[PDB]
DNA sequence: GGATTACACCCAAGACACCAGGCACGAGACAGAAAAAAACAACGAAAACGGCCACCACCCAAACACACCAAACACAAGA
């Protein structure tokens, strides 16, 4: 498994002002995903066929 | 009446529904409700007996008068 980067760790990163490190811990070191939203209704009901 | 009560990490151990009355269909019986007839109200037609005008005579009502009684100004008495 992986180690939990909990809420108090986020508080310490925020105190340090390290925004890029926080974004990288929570996205690229974890469940990063790409979704499509509708520019009109703003719901994730867009049907994307990428191929 | 609800709702919240440290943070991170390690390990082990058990279960991962079974079994029982309701829906459908599955058939009777008085009750939810429908059909009928006979004693219920009235009206048409005949019978004779109760109701209305006479006739009628005896009992209650009015007039006359009697004596009797209740009563009312006032001459007299009285404080
Ligand atoms: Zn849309």
């Amino acid at each position: 498994g992986g180690l939990r980067f909990g809420e108090m760790e986020r508080d310490c990163m925020i105190a340090h002002g390290a925004a890029g490190f926080l974004k990288e811990r929570l996205m690229e070191a974890s469940d990063a995903f790409r979704v499509h939203v509708c520019g009109i209704c703003g719901l994730m009901s867009v049907i994307a066929n990428l191929k």
